[PDB]
DNA sequence: CGTCTTATGACAGCCGCG
DNA sequence: GCGGCTGTCATAAG
């Protein structure tokens, strides 16, 4: 098989690479790399290398990288361009790996660990690292074993060995419920002393050296902590054993309050799972404690223990060890579901970068573009510095705030990348400019055709159609990968809906979940095998369909991000090809394209419909249009449709067979009008929304820009067995909104759109009646702990100081000197509750770390002094009032004037 | 070392207001 | 002692 890299580092004049040879064995190299850079030269200077604009360059080979850096600064001291790849690590991979990398993941040692550390005086700081590590669980993907390092003896207790037999037992038999799947994969190692455990851990680290280090929060806790603890006991030299190349870096970043350390292990790609989640998950969570995320991702209970963690090792060492194990395992199950490491490797090897550079899309693209550029023997520009500058973005329509009964929506397939292609927008494909008319004339088609030689954008730019661009090129490859995985995702989602109808009446049977690829549309035979199955068999099938869909999701949405991020890279001063003429060519074209097609969509329907000058497009954002479908439904009445599904099928058939080709006609005309390389503007039918047949439900409603809800029956060819609410922007969708309140506002919106005004008031009346009974956490608001320092007037609120910030200050006074209480960390989320007048906390509100409960020290005061009236109005009724008004509804009851007829 | 603009709402403080 | 406005902040939609 082909050879592929594991890690790579630059150290001085030596490149340190770990890799896999033709055999699948893992080797290392120390390479004394001889990089090449480039400089322009006169025309008559024969050469194979040219810059991207067409200009001759001579290659300058160098003895070593220091000398190549020495040259880059001198070229600037003189002030001439130093073209080429300034980052020599990427150049070396590009040299060593002159092909498309296919990689054997089973040969890649992904390690996954967590440590435990008892502390009676509050959170154990890794900076200091002043407490014993009393447990570590290190899972190794190659061995497929969890290595448990256990400390029987410590200043904080002498404990007996952990019993696997006990750990296996269920928590109702008095055990730990450590999963079946992992009981035969634990290798357990008790230790008398710390020094011993550590040394063994280090030796173990040497023979099973992690290529990808991951885990929950390891980057800010685990890694730093083991490093410093080992460093303080055995000296810094021993600590460096953690790096296979024996080189490390300490990035101390003293927050305005206390210390904080970041350790770089050369030779290892640390991918902390917390960061991979934030980037790739497309969620904004109330809290990021593993405990919370496990719940959310896996529907799986909180690892339970009595008393505080600080004395679990002494109370119940058995539990203590088991939780450190299951903690490791959970991250493995989350990744089984989400595939973020899989993703990371894909992009990583695709771009040919260090795996941990998947976090920076600027890096990713620089390497993709360089590699692509290198094979055509072209020289890349030098990165140049730039001031930051605003530039205009997308166009959003102001919708008339109303109820909407029948709504059909349409959206462009990857707008900004398609534009990039359609127009051939790239650094080296720029043809010049042209005098631009008010954009509203290009929208209307009045303005002079800007050029009939060059491909154009309404911002005034012109592009070549002859030659093809680096960016269009590279953006197209990844787009197709996106497209493929989107295909599988959407199929899985349909297969999901087919299984959902099957369990409306499952065949009384003892059967077998079918052996099938959930990525593809269930064929007839298998659909007819489907309904003959049992609930047990069918649920397993659903579960699996769902796991496929989610996996397709990840692959799809993250590749979508990467390309959209190429666009965003164009508007970013740090990007080698940073360029605002291109960035605005994209967005301005986006604006024209969205309004242009509004006009056409509005024109065609007024035609086919009968009237003239009726606004059918009620709304649109960047690349979407939401068309009102009332008058089209009105062209057959309420009668002719048997059931709900009959008018859905209709609209779908109408969109597909009448509207779409009209759209297509419109967009290819615009393509001509703009003289673009290729027509690539596609609006796929997205949503079909309305009320269920002969019900008093409102279908949809807009409140303003970015704020609407709809009742959807079909989303992009998927015919849900249950109508699903599509809610955008409203507080139900915001992680700041209290949990129970998200659920309530949602049941409301579901009530307005499906049932009607009647149902709303009924449920509204119930909710406020029961409100005071809800769990304080479930009804707390969430915010981020930012800039506490800045607003701290020596203990009290400063000028301008925000609500949640104010809440945090009151907390910190109410926990003065108490070091057992959880402090609040900068940047992390807090729960927020308002306080009643006269409370003993001083202020009108309080805040505490989210994902956790408030410490007992204040727990019972906050619960007494809690302010429900305020909470209900600010968090539930104000929001509901917003929705209510727009929809023309009341959520309560008007002044009868017919009350005179009571009883 | 470093994706982007557009837009909403909860709040704070400012200002006018017999 | 408020409703209208502006700016800061947190957080959505694309
Ligand atoms: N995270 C982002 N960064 C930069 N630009 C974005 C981002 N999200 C969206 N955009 C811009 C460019 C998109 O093409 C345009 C419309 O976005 P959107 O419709 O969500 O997806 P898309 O049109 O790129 O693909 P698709 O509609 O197929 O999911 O808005
Ligand atoms: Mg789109």
């Amino acid at each position: 098989m082909k050879e592929f890299y594991l890690t790579v580092e630059q150290i001085g004049d030596s490149i340190f690479e770990r890799y896999i040879d033709s055999n699948g064995r893992e080797r290392t190299r120390e390479v004394e790399y001889k990089p090449s850079l480039f400089a322009h030269c006169p025309e008559s200077q024969a050469t194979k290398y040219f810059d991207i604009y067409g200009k001759p360059c001579t290659r300058k080979l160098f003895a070593n990288m220091r000398d190549a850096s020495q040259w880059i600064k001198r070229m600037e001291d003189i002030g001439l361009e130093a073209l080429g790849m300034d980052d020599f690590k990427l150049a070396y991979l590009s040299d060593t790996y002159n092909y498309e990398i296919k990689y054997d993941h089973t040969k890649i040692r992904v390690a996954n660990f967590d440590i435990e550390v008892t502390s009676p005086d509050g959170f154990p700081e890794p900076s200091q690292a002043k407490h014993p590590i009393d447990a570590i669980t290190h899972y190794d993907s190659i061995d497929d074993r969890f290595y448990v390092f256990d400390l029987l003896n410590s200043p904080y207790g002498n404990v007996e060995e952990w019993s696997i037999e006990i750990a296996a037992k269920l928590q109702e038999q008095g055990g730990d419920e450590v999963p079946s799947e992992i009981i035969d994969k634990i290798i357990y190692m008790p230790f008398d002393n710390e020094k011993e455990l550590l040394m063994e851990y280090l030796n173990f680290w040497q023979q099973k050296t992690p290529v990808i280090l991951t885990g929950w929060n390891v980057e800010s806790f685990a890694i730093p902590y083991v490093y410093n603890r080992i460093k303080n006991i055995f000296g810094e030299s021993t600590a460096k054993r953690l790096s296979p190349h024996r080189k490390t870096r300490v990035k101390v970043i003293e927050n305005m309050y206390g210390s904080r350390e970041i350790i770089t292990l050369f030779g290892i790609s640390v991918l902390d799972y917390i960061d991979l989640y934030k980037k790739f998950s497309f969620t904004n969570q109330p809290s990021y404690s593993l405990d919370y995320i496990s719940e959310f991702e896996l529907n799986v209970g909180k690892l339970k223990y009595d008393g505080p963690i600080s004395k679990l090792r002494e109370s119940n060492h058995q539990r203590y060890i088991s939780y450190n194990i299951i903690a490791v395992y959970r991250v493995l199950q989350i990744d089984a579901k989400r595939q973020f490491i899989n993703l990371s490797l894909d992009m990583g090897y695709y771009a040919k970068i260090q795996i941990q550079s998947v976090f920076s899309p600027i890096k990713t693209w620089d390497a993709i573009i360089f590699n692509s550029l290198k094979e055509q023997n072209k020289v890349i520009p030098q990165g140049r510095s730039h001031p930051v500058q605003p530039y205009p973005g997308a166009f959003v329509k102001e919708p008339i705030p109303n109820r909407y009964k029948y709504v059909m929506s349409f959206d462009l397939t990857s707008l900004y990348p398609s534009i990039i292609r359609q127009v051939n927008i790239s650094p080296e494909t720029i043809a010049g400019t042209f005098k631009v008319a008010p954009l509203h004339d290009y929208i209307n088609a009045v303005a002079e055709r800007p050029s009939d030689v060059y491909s154009c954008s309404p911002n005034g730019m012109m592009y070549y159609k002859d030659r093809d661009g680096v960016v269009p090129t590279e953006i197209t490859k990844v787009f197709n990968q996106r497209k493929e995985h989107k295909g599988y995702m959407l199929a899985a989602q349909r297969n999901g809906e087919i299984i959902k109808e099957a369990l409306h009446n499952p065949n009384l049977s003892v059967d077998e979940p079918l052996d099938v690829d959930y990525r593809f549309d269930f064929s007839d035979e298998i659909k007819e095998k489907i309904k003959k199955l049992s609930a047990k068999s069918l649920n397993e099938m659903l579960f699996r369909a769902q796991r496929t869909e989610v996996a397709g999701m990840t692959a799809q949405i993250n590749r979508k991000l990467l390309i959209n991020s190429l666009y965003g890279a164009l508007g970013n001063v740090w990007f080698r090809y940073y360029d605002l003429r291109n960035a605005t060519a994209i967005t301005t074209f986006g604006q024209m394209a969205l309004q242009w097609i509004e006009r056409k969509v509005n024109e065609y329907l007024n035609e086919v419909c009968g009237t003239e000058g009726e606004a059918f497009v009620l709304y649109g954002d960047t690349d979407s249009i939401y068309v009102s479908a009332d008058k089209i439904i009105d062209k057959v009445g309420e009668s002719k449709f048997r059931d709900t599904n009959h008018w859905v099928d209709f609209l779908d058939k109408f969109a597909r067979e009448r509207m779409e080709p009209a759209i297509d006609r419109g967009f290819r005309e615009m393509c001509e009008y703009m003289n673009n390389k290729q027509h690539l503007m596609f609006m796929d039918r997205e949503a079909i929304a309305g009320p269920p047949l002969g019900s008093k439900g409102i279908g949809g409603f807009w409140t303003g820009k970015k704020r609407y809800a709809l009742n959807v029956w079909d989303m992009e060819g998927t015919r849900y067995a249950e109508p699903k609410l599509k809610i955008m922007g409203l507080e139900t969708q915001k992680s700041s909104t209290p949990k129970a309140v998200q659920k309530a506002l949602k049941e409301c919106i579901r009530r307005m759109l499906q049932e009607g005004e009647e149902s709303l008031q009924e449920y509204f009346k119930e909710f406020e009646k029961e409100f005071r009974q809800l769990n304080y956490i479930s009804i707390a608001s969430v915010s981020s702990a930012n800039n506490i320092a800045k607003y701290d007037v020596g203990g009290f609120p400063g000028p301008k100081c925000p609500f949640h910030i104010r809440g945090i200050l009151t907390y910190n006074r109410a926990i003065k000197g108490n070091i057992d209480a959880p402090q609040v960390v900068e940047g992390e989320k807090v729960y927020v509750l308002p306080l009643r007048e006269g409370n003993p906390f001083g202020d009108k509100c309080i805040a505490w770390p989210s994902g956790t409960e408030i410490t007992d020290l204040i727990k019972d005061d906050v619960l007494h002094w809690m302010d429900y009236t305020v909470l209900l109005e600010k968090t539930f009724i104000k929001p509901l009032e917003g929705f209510t008004s727009a929809a023309k509804l009341d959520y309560e009851k008007k002044a009868s004037l017919f009350d005179m007829f009571d009883f």
